[PDB]
């Protein structure tokens, strides 16, 4: 049989990677867009500062996943992409929590308060295959056969 | 592999939760009508226009009234609804059956019996229906590998 979590998402830009052997899972709650003279310019400048650092500090940790209760912005998806990073966005707060348990990884906040031992290494195997006209992503191969339940 | 699952895996669920979730050799129905109004005749008259093929599964493009969906489960039928066209598409495919439109059109050919095991389970938290044990090897895509 096989065992791990499925959830129906599919990356948020093709580019990205949808196989991916022994992920480094980053979990996050919060969301990765902006909110809140020649006004037009100075506000492309406030927004990209936020989204780079938000970026930088999810990078850091070098993972290959980062997937994300909330939205992410569009210039966040090619920061993260061009830190060859899969980002998957809007899942489930209950998918969210059976990936962390599955992963090991600690569904976090802001970026920054991110550890080690927040990133998720328990799994194996991040595929997102095609399943009749959805996507699915596949999170298998778990180092402990509890942590997962059977597919 | 051997482990490899092929079949068709749609993101659905019975429509009353009575209904049979697993069927060994389902007879399937496929329909692109509704099973709705927009009565308590028009409703009975259909239902008994499907049940009369003796099905296991009766899935349509369009929605079930709840009148419907008690007629059908009280003969013992599971029924499924808005399914996509596409899906309903690849279920016939798989089960061989030919999806029809008005339920006095229909014979025992258009009863599908390709597929083996009708089964729907829960996964996170949604439903999944599975129809796999395709007798067609050219008929089925690969779900799961092993």
């Amino acid at each position: 049989v096989l065992r791990g979590v499925m959830i129906n998402k599919d990356v948020t830009h093709p580019r990205m990677r949808r196989y991916i052997k022994n992920p480094r899972i980053v979990l996050l709650d919060s969301s990765l867009e902006y909110k809140k003279e020649e006004d037009f310019t100075r506000i492309l400048q406030m927004e990209e500062e936020y989204i780079h650092q938000l970026c930088e500090d999810i990078i850091q940790l070098k993972p290959d996943v980062v997937i994300t209760e909330k939205g992410i912005s569009d210039l966040a998806q090619h920061y993260l992409m061009r830190a060859n990073v899969t980002a998957i966005r809007r899942v489930r707060k209950t998918d969210n929590n059976r990936i962390a348990r599955a992963c090991g990884a600690r569904i976090v906040s802001r970026p920054e308060e991110l550890r080690e031992d927040d990133v998720g290494t328990g799994a194996g195997l991040l595929e997102i295959k095609k399943i009749g006209d959805e996507y699915f992503t596949f999170i298998t191969d778990c180092k402990d056969p509890k942590a997962c339940t059977i597919l």
